Formats: structure tokens, sequence, C-alpha cells
């Protein structure tokens, strides 16, 4: 399995959410591996959008050194009939369990499920394919652990499916300044002056902008004369913000 | 049948309600067995989430001796369309009419019938196939007993398909501190004095947990250091717990 | 025909309004044989979910000694696509129309039509098939009677099905504790003392059961220990009766 | 064309509407014929269920004298799908198209359409086939008469459907004691001494019964005792009654 | 192209409007050939049902002498799927294309999209093919006009392809008195006194009727005796009115 | 690619928002081009109807200079159902993953989806294709520039696809008098005269037009006599203004 494409900048300790996630995560694949009582374990990674789900979920899948590791994307589906998607899963998690210690990560729930919120709509047969796998032991003895990440754990509470899953971990923001400048002097961007006037600008105050969004952010930023860059970045920032009213 | 497979976990006496689903469940076989009037018996197990519904069918199925014994589920017809889910319940009671006493499991209605909340959607075509086949006596002589389970007994109400059962056996969670320790003793998971802390943390005070998610939480619990085991499972069992306002 | 299979527990006059049910049938069966102005005659048999409508259905149609008398049930068409059972049903009707006397029972018409009260969902193309088929007239000079049943009146009302049925009949629940009592004698379950007490329980009390599920009640009861037979069948009857509030 | 099939009971002069209905229809048929300006004509037969409304279409047609004289009924498209329908009625119309002088009758069309009030359900290909086909004039010089019937002049209003009729011809119920006993004596069901019962029961209180209703309502009475014969005829009529407060 | 067939009855001079639609046309037609900053022009001639959309539709079309001129008509796709009449229009289309100068008119845009108020239902797909062809210019250098027709603006306006037509010209009825006797005389229906009487009737009174329906009325009452043709006109045309509450 | 199909009547500037739009475009095809952070970036055109999206999307596609350009346009999948939409899409992402440096315009997102607003209704699975694709990353080292445009920002927000792209340009209507009259001037339409009148008219006076649909007016105004021309352009351009009341 190609983790590079699904960690393409990193896993940056921006904050001890990054670690608690981590953390969490580990104690599940221990469980895993280790529980005859529980061998199945299924996890939700969840939180907004660009928070950086689908990287920490193959860095947990990554980092459990599991004999089988599949990661089912959306992207090798685009198109696919709704029986053509459950085709798809199942095959995986018939390969899985022919393993003795397996991990899948069923990645972007609400784009497997072909989820819109007008109407709603989605893919019901490709829900309850998941609500069985979910739920279904591999084979006597052998273990496996699934890894779900979503942007929409209303949607899948709705569905039933947050039921399902063992337990959940949330994937949050990064919420202060200070969590901020952390980010930013890990991914080393901006002149050391730089980031003291951003400090100056959103130390105290409150934040909420995922990892991956961020990461556009700044690139955006950088496009600008160097007189320009931070003041492109704060006004970026102050776009990207959350709704004092909702 | 593979019994092993949908009693994973033994059937625990943890508490009388566990002795009233087996005792009803036998009263209903030997009806089965003895009735020449009603030949056709149908019961519906019902509870919350992971109350040990499937388990419980199986286990009466399993002590009814009948020479004809199926459990229908979800498992192997992820995918299917409406028809072929149909045709697929046609053979199993098909194979049933051919046994002058059998017994046939219907799990996890709800997921048979591709439920879900949002909509709602289901499989309709399903639907009236089951609601057929509880009514349809076997060939003259021969003898049928039907077990359903469901988590979703008010759905199957408004579905009318709960006036289609003989009649129906509630599946509770665990609802009082000494149900639960009776459960953890008879699992024998945690030290002697653990189970001490425990009592004195849950006596007297109202709980709502499934078996089976039980089972969950002592396994979370379990991967905490030693000093930190109680700690863990109380604060799981009070997240896992009834709404008070609902 | 196989009546014996519609009519596997006999037809106890437990009351009054058994006779007049059979004796609106057989006018009905007079009226199809005699009556040069209405060849094409229908009946609708309806009451509550058990109270006995096809085993009547099928008692008028045997009596009437026609020469071709087929039953049409959802039995044998689980999973069968609108098109499919239309074909079905067309195929009946076809043969009738080739006899110059005929009784074609139309049993169980919501389960035909699909219908489940969620939604509503229902087969369109059965109920268009049936409405006219109702209607049609057999090849000049040959007869036929068609009775149908339902335990949804309003259903059909709705889908102005009951304005294409040349009448109704109703077939109500056993209503009184005299007709409770009559029905036990007829069926001969309980000791002579066991229906006094009964008797002593119910008389002048109102009743609203169906036959077939007074049926089920009875063997309920009889798995019981011989000092509480009594005791169990009261307190099912006590479950299985009419919601004062509805 | 055979219209004793469509005419089984002939058409009896019970009241003026009868002569209103053919004489309008005959000036339709007229105008059909020797017009330049509409070569083509549609008319609209409409009114309560089992009025006669096929009947006097079938006649209308019928003393047309018209070379081509086609009608067009569900009974041999039970089961047909939307497209089937379609191809089915194009047929009929090149057919029509193929004489200088034709008359189709569409016979109930909201069965033609799979009309259901739940929801509602009907076909709209069917719908949008008739839409067309009642505005499309035949080869230039060619005429053409269209004779539809419905007792759904309602629903027809709201598919902008009776918008796309030259005109419409109501049929209505018989609504007089006196056309009531027009019927009966023309029919000559009872005894001399029987309809002075009933003219002294009905006379000068309204009633509204369709003439296909009313042959019904006579041969049920006609199963009964000599001396019970007229009571039951006006229980029967009692109950085929308007509703007074809809 | 045959126009005959669109332009059954001409195109009489009722009123100012006519010679505003036919001016407006050839407008729209110069500008198309002239310039070359809109190679595409698109026009939606709109109106109360049987004002004569169709018919001047056609003749702005016959006016222009384009090399190419083709009808679009929802008369040969009866049945037709969404897919296929997509496939039907892309070919017309396609075809003008490869001429200089064009003229497509797609006729009766919602029966084309099989339109129906009720749900509403219609084809989107074909709506879908219509908003694309209407903003799509020929090859370069190549001009089209597409000239639609419509008795529904509204439902088009809610498609969103109101917006999507370049112009609209209004299609009114004929609305006065003095429109109504013009119609009448260029007619020539009425003896010389039988006019004066009309007019005697409808002169200062406002009126609201469509050519084509106009035609009707004329046939109909020519089909009454001399003395009672007038009559019979003032009667239908009482009934062909406005809804002054609507 | 041919881009004059795409600009028809060039890139004129008529105010500020022009350059604004196309500086911006630079910007994202500069970060596309030197950033290994974000190898994949997409932006959103949006505004009015006729503002000017597409030309202008293909004109930043142009100034790129890619290796790799390919427009997606409704044009070429007319009639083509869902799946083959997706495929069609599939296309032109896997070709474009090729290519060291890319840039794929999805033009008229609202068509390409089938969107009305009745239901609405529209193609989910192109939908879902779309959120897919506009969030993968191509190959590594690879990079993509995703330029979307829609004259319904609205209802893509309302399908969580704004949320998908990167950023968002506005791409306004003309809205002063000035501007107004700077694109008539680069146009050089009217006479010196005339738009000096025009000027007097609208100066100071708030507009709201589209350059494609100014294009649409002045062509109409130029059919008039010369003393009719300004004229008609006011009066038009006085119909196709921004509603006071909305
Ligand atoms: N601590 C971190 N956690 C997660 N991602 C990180 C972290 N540090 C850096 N990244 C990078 O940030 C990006 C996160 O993108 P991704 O994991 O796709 O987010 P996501 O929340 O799954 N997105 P979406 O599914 O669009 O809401 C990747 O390029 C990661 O390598
Ligand atoms: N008394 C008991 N009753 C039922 N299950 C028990 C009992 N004691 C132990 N178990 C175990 O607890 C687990 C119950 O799981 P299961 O029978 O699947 O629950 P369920 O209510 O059917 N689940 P779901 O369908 O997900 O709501 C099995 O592993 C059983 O072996
Ligand atoms: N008087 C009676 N009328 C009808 N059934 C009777 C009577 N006496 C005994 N029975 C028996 O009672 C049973 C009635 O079952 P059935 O005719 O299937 O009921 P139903 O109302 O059609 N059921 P459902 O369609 O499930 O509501 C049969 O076994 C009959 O033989
Ligand atoms: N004056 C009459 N008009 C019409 N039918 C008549 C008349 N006199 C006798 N009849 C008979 O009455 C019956 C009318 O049935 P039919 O024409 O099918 O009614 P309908 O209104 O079309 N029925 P439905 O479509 O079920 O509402 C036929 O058998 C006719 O022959
Ligand atoms: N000035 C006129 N404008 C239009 N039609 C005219 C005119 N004078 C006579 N007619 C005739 O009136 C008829 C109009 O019919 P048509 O053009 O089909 O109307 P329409 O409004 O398109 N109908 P519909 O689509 O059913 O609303 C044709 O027979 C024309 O030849
Ligand atoms: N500054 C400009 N920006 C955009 N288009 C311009 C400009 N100046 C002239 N044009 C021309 O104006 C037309 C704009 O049409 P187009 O780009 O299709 O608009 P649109 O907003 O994409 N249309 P729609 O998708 O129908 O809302 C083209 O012919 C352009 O060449
Ligand atoms: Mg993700
Ligand atoms: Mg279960
Ligand atoms: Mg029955
Ligand atoms: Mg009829
Ligand atoms: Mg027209
Ligand atoms: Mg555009």
């Amino acid at each position: 399995e190609d983790y590079a494409s699904y960690i393409m900048n990193g896993i940056i300790k921006w904050g001890d959410p990054v670690t608690r996630v981590l953390d969490d995560g580990e104690l599940l694949v221990q469980q895993t591996k280790n529980s005859d009582r529980t061998p199945l374990v299924s996890v939700l990674l969840e939180g907004p959008p660009h928070s950086g789900k689908t990287a920490l979920a193959a860095k947990i899948a990554e980092e459990s050194n599991f004999p089988f590791i599949k990661i089912c994307s959306p992207d090798k589906m685009i198109g696919f009939s709704e029986t053509a998607k459950c085709q798809a899963m199942k095959k995986i998690f018939d390969d899985a369990y022919k393993s003795q210690l397996s991990c899948v990560v069923v990645d972007d729930i609400e784009r497997l499920l072909d989820y819109v919120p007008i109407g709603p709509r989605f893919s019901n047969l490709v829900l309850q394919a998941l609500l069985v796998l979910l739920k279904k032991a591999p084979p006597q003895g052998r273990k496996l652990l699934i890894i779900g990440t979503t942007s929409r754990k209303d949607v899948l509470q709705e569905m039933e499916m947050l039921n399902a899953f063992s337990t959940t971990i949330h994937v949050p923001n990064i919420a202060t300044g200070e969590q901020l400048l952390e980010a930013l002097e890990l991914l080393g961007n901006f002149k050391d002056k730089e980031r003291t006037t951003i400090a100056q600008q959103v130390k105290g105050k409150k934040v909420w902008i995922g990892i991956k969004k961020l990461l556009m952010l700044i690139e955006m930023s950088l496009q600008m004369d160097p007189e320009y860059r931070v003041r492109k970045f704060l006004a970026l920032l102050r776009e990207e913000g959350a709704s004092p009213l909702d």
C-alpha cells in the first residue's frame, strides 16, 4: 500500500490533538491484535473538512505493521454503480479475511455513499453493505481493524452507522493561535520576522482551520511579493474562519 | 449450521431476562413440535442494539434439536438486489418445507430489508416476501418455527410485520448495577478488587448497556495500565448510557 | 383446487356473522349463475387481520360447485416483479374465461399489491391490472364470480378499488364473550371446568379477536402446566384486545 | 368492431340526458364529416362511475357509420409497460389516419394512464402520447373524431388534457325518482305492483345512481324471496346514494 | 418542409398583434443573417393555448427563405424515451450546423419535455439537451435562428430556459370585440346579418379566445339550424372566456 | 484546443473586474506550476448568467501555456446518461494526469450536472465524480489546475462542492454606466453621437448586464433604422435590468 499518496505532506505535531489521535489509534491497534473477545474493532475518524482525517487514518494503519493493510477509496470507483461499489468493497474485505491480522481503511464515507444534502440522496445499497461489513467478524481467530473517515459525523449518525463503529476519534481543525504558529514553524514557510507579525495578529485569538486548508492558504500567500505575503495570509485566514452565528 | 459463529462469546446468565428469553423460546419450540393447530409458529426477538438478540436466537434454535436449522443472514447477501435476496430467502424456506420439523432464523431484519431512517428507504420487495413467508404454513403435517431478530421493533410495527409474528420476546440491555456486576464476574475480566470498586460506583444506580457492547468496553479498558483500567471502564460506561431526556 | 390448504382448521359456527358471510356468499353465487344482466359479479370479503377471510372465501368458492375454481395467492409469487404478477393474474383470468361458470378468489389483495403504509408504497401496475379485471365481463354468456379478501378495506377504498367490487362482506372478529365461549366449545380445547372460569371472566365483557388469532392463543396457553393454562389464556387475550383510545 | 361487447344491456331512454348525449354526439359526427376547417374533432364523455359512458361512446361511434371505427381499451393492455401502451395507441391512430373518415374511442382514460390518487401515480409517457394524439390532425383532407370516456374529469383537467378536447359531454347518473322508475319500467324487472311501491318510496325524492350500478342492484334484489325483493332493492339504493356532506 | 401542415388555415390579420409577431420575427431573421456578433439567435413565441403560436412560428421560418428549415415536433416522437428524443433533436441540430444559414423550430416545448403539472413531472434529460442546444453556436461563420413555441412560459421560466432564449414574442388571444369581428369577416363564415348581431353583442366588451379555438367554435355553431347559429356561437364564446377571478 | 470557439468575441477590458479575474487566474497558474505543497489547485469562476465566465476561463487556461489544456463541455454530451458523462470526464482527467503540467476547464457545471430547480433534479453520480476529481492530486510530482465555471454558486454551495474548490473568483456583470460606455466604445458599435446620448441616459445610474447579453442587445438595436437604434438599445437595457425588489 502506498502511504506517500495519502500522507503527501507528512504528519506534523501542531498540537496535542495530533498526539491524541495517534495514541488512541495505537490503543485500538493493540486491542485488535491482542483481544480474543473483540477480534473485530472499528473506529471512525471524524472532524471538519480538511482537518487531516485521511492522512491520520493512513498513519495509524501504517504504524500497525499489520501483514494486510488496504485503503478503500472513492478515487478508483468514479462513475461506479451501487452494485459495482459493493462488489469492490466485498473484494477488499474478503482479502482481509484471509489474513490473520488486517487493517482496512474506509476513506471518505460520505463520498463512498454518494451523499448529497439536497434530498438528501445517497447510495443505500452501499450504506447497507458498510453496515454489515462493520459488524462482520473475520473467520474465527483472525483479526480486523476497520478505520473509517468522514467530515459528516452528523449524517452517519442519522444513517445509524455511527452506532456500528466501536468508537470514534475526533480530528479537530487547528483551533488556537499557538497551534497555528506551531504548524507554520514546523512547515517552515514564513521568515522568522513574518511569523512574529502573524503571532502578534493571532495570539490569544481563536482560529478554526484544517491542516490541509492551511497548506493551501500558505501557498497562495507565497505567490505575493515579499512585502504582501503576510497581509495576504491574514486576509485569507480571515475568510476561512468559523461563522460566529453559524 | 455453525452456531459458534453466532455465539462467539457464549450465553452468560447475567440476569433473569436471559432465562426468560430462553424459557419462552423453548415453549415456542415445544408448541411448534407438538401442535397440530399451529404447525407454523413465529417469534420476533427484539431489543436495543447489542443486547444479544442474534446469539439468543441461535441458542433457542440450537436447543430445539430440530432436524433442519438454518440461519438467514445479511452477511452473504451484501450488494444483492431485492430480487436476489428474495430468491435466497425462498430457497431457505423451500428447503425447510422439505423437513418435518424445521427452524429458520431470519436475522437482523432491518438489514435484510435495507432499511435506513432517512426517507425512509428500504427494500419493499423483500419486506413483502417476508410478510408472506411469515404466514405460510409448511406442507400439511410439517412444522416450522421462524425466529426473527431486530433492534427496530418500531419500524417493523409501522411496516405491519410485527402483526405477522405469532409473538415477540423482548431482549433487554443489562439494566441494573447488580446485573452488570454479574456479567463482569461471569466474564471474569477484572481483579477481585477492581469489581468491588465498580460495584461501589454502580450499585443502586441504573445502567443500560447491551451485553455485546459491554464486551467491547471491557476490552478497551484492559488496554490501559493496571492503575487506570477501572477509571477507563467507568468513563466509557458513562458515555454508553441512556439519554435522560431522549 | 386444494381447499384443505386454505381451510386448515375448518369453519366453526362461533356466531351469527359466520352464517351471514356464508349466506350472502351463496346469494352472490346464485346471482352469478342465474343472471344474464350481471354475468360478472365481484365481492370483497374484508375485516380485521386474522378474522378468517381467506378460509371463508375458499368455503364460498367450494360451495359454489363451479366447474372452474382458482385461488390467486401471493404464496407463489414471492419476489415477482410487477409485470410477472400481472402475467400470472392474466393467466388465471384467461383460463376462467374459457369456462361457462367460474370463480376466482383474489386473496390478500394488499400483499398482491405489495402494499406498505410507509410512503406508502405499492405496485401500481398490479393495482391497475386488478381494476381492469374486476370490471371485465367474461365472453358473452359465460359467468364469473370474483371473491377478493383484504384486512385493509381503507386502503383499497383510497385506491378506488372498493368501488370496483359489486359489493363487500364484512368478516368481523369474534366480538362477544358468548361468541368466544362458543368458539372454545366448538374447538373443544379446555376442560369443562376451565371454560366455566373463562366464561366467568369474559361473559358480559367485550372482546375483539380474530378466529385465526384465537387458535394461536389457545395453543400457547396449552403449553402451560394444567394449573396455569387458563391464567395464561386470559393474559394473552388481555394483550390481544382492541385499543380503547385507538 | 364488436359493439355488443360494449353495449351489453342496450341504451334505454331513462331520461332526457340520454337523448342529449346522443344528439350532441351526432352533431360532432356531422361536424367531423362535413367540416374542412376542423378535420379533427375530439369529445370527452365524462360523469360519475357507472353512469354509462362507455356504452354511450360506443353508441355514438356506431351511429356515425364511419368506414373506420376502433375502440382503444385497457382490457388488452393489462401489465403493459408505458412504452407498450404508447405503441398500441400509435398503431390504432396510424390505422385511423389511413381512412378518409374515422372514429377512435379512447375508453377509460384514467385506466389507460394507470392513474391512482395515492401519490398520485400515473403513466406520464401515456398521458403525453394522448395529449399529442388529441391535437394531431389526420393527413390533409382526412377526418377523425376522437371520443374519450372518464369518471375522473377533475384529474384530466389537472393534467391539462381537458383543454385538449374540443368539448366535453356530461353523462349524469339517474337523478330523479321519475328517471329511476322509467329505467325500471324499460328494463321490465319488477312486478307492476312492486314498481308502484318503489315509486311511492322514491317519487319526489332525489336519487343519484348510475345505470350500470342500477342493473347490479336490481339483480341482487331479485335473488330475494318475492316478498322481500322490494325491501332489498330500496335498502341497496339507500346505500348507493350521494353523500349529503361529501 | 411542409408548412401547409403547420398553417392549415392560413395567417389572417385579425389584429395588430399578428403584424407585430411577424415583423419582430423578420427582424430576428435579419439579425441572424447579417450579424457576425450573434450568429446564434433564439426566440420563444409564447401565449395562451390555441393562440396561434405554431402557425406563426412556421410562417416566420417560411418567410426567412433560409436554405435549411426544419421543424422539430412531438408528433413523431410519441412513446420515445428521453434518450431517443435527445438523439432525434441532436440529429436535427447537427444537420442545421451543416448549413450556412438555418432555422430550427422547436415546437410545443412543454410536450417535447413531457411536462405535467402534477408533481410536476418532465423529462429532465430533454430539458438539459435544449438548454445546451439553445446556447450552442453553429460552426464559425454559420448562422442559426431557433424559434420555440409554448403555452407555458411560466414553466419554462422556472426551468431557467426562458433565460436561454435571446428574446420572447408574446402571441396573444384575440382580445377585443373588434378583433373578433375582424377574424370572423376574414374567415367569412357568418351571414352579413349574423355578424351585425354578434357585433352588437360583443362590441365594447372584452374577449379572450385563441384563433385556433375560434375556428372550432365557429364550426360547432354552423352545425345548428340557421336560426340558431348565432345563439350557439355566443353561448360557446361565453363558456370559452377568461375567469374574472382566476 | 480551440479557444476561438470559447472566446468568439475577444476579451475586452470594460472594467477593473476583467483585469482582476485575469490577474487572479495567473496567480493560481503560477502557484500550480511552482508549488510542491499544492500540486492540485482548483478555482471556480462564478457570476450571473452571461457575465463572461467561459471566455475568461478559456483565457486563463490559454495564458497558462501548459502542455496539456482541455475544456470539458456539456456540448458533446447531450443525451448522455450519468454513467456516460462520468466516463467522459474520467477520460479527460486521466489524460491530464499523464502530463507534468495540466489545466482542465470544467465548464457550465450546472449543465454538466443536469441541474433544474424544480425538485430540484440533477445527476448525483456526476456530482460525486466531480467532488472526487476536484480533490484528487495527479501522480506525485505532476501538477493540475482545474477551472470550473457556473452561474449558480448558490446551488454548488448547497451541494458542498464550493468547499471542494481551492478558491472562487467572482465574474460580475457590467455594473456602472462608465463600464457600459467603455464596453460600447471598445466594441465600437454606435456612432460617436449615439454614445454621447447613451452616456447621458446611463451615466451616474446603476446597470447590471452581462457582457454576452450586452452583445445581443447591441445587435438587436442595430436592426432598427438609424434614428431608432439608440431608443431601442435603451429600451432593451431597461428590460434586462436587476429587480429592485428581487
Ligand atoms: N498532523 C497532521 N495530520 C494530518 N495531516 C497532516 C498533518 N500534518 C500535515 N498533514 C498533511 O495535511 C494533509 C491532510 O490532508 P487529508 O488527510 O486529505 O485531509 P482530510 O481531512 O482527510 N480531507 P477531506 O477528506 O478533504 O476533508 C496531507 O497532505 C497531510 O500529509
Ligand atoms: N446472555 C447472553 N445473551 C446474548 N449474547 C450473549 C450473552 N452472554 C454473552 N453473549 C455474547 O454477546 C454477544 C452478543 O452479540 P449479538 O448476539 O450479535 O448481539 P445483537 O444484539 O444481535 N447485535 P446487533 O444485531 O448488532 O444489535 C455474542 O458474542 C454472545 O456470545
Ligand atoms: N368460522 C370460521 N371462519 C374462518 N376461519 C375459520 C372459522 N372457523 C375456523 N377457522 C379457521 O381459522 C383459520 C382462519 O385463517 P385465515 O382464513 O387465513 O384468516 P385471515 O383472516 O384470512 N388471515 P390474514 O389474511 O392473515 O388476516 C383457518 O385455519 C380456518 O380453518
Ligand atoms: N342509456 C344508457 N346509457 C348507457 N348505458 C346504458 C343505457 N341503458 C342501458 N345501459 C347499459 O348499462 C351498462 C353501462 O355500462 P358502461 O357503459 O360500462 O358504464 P361506464 O359508466 O362506462 N362504467 P365505468 O367505466 O365502470 O364507470 C351497459 O351494459 C349498457 O348497455
Ligand atoms: N393570424 C393567425 N395566427 C396564427 N394562426 C392563424 C392565424 N390565422 C389563422 N390561423 C390558423 O389558426 C390555427 C392555429 O393553430 P396553431 O398554430 O396550432 O395554434 P397553437 O397556439 O400553436 N396551438 P396549441 O399549441 O394547441 O396551443 C392554424 O390552423 C392557423 O392556420
Ligand atoms: N471581458 C470579457 N470577458 C468575457 N467575455 C468577453 C469579454 N469581452 C468580450 N467577451 C465576449 O463575450 C462572450 C461571453 O460569453 P461566455 O463566455 O459564453 O459567457 P458566460 O457567462 O460563460 N455564459 P453562460 O454560461 O451562458 O452564463 C464571448 O463571446 C466573449 O468573447
Ligand atoms: Mg479525507
Ligand atoms: Mg444481531
Ligand atoms: Mg387471509
Ligand atoms: Mg366505462
Ligand atoms: Mg402549437
Ligand atoms: Mg458559460
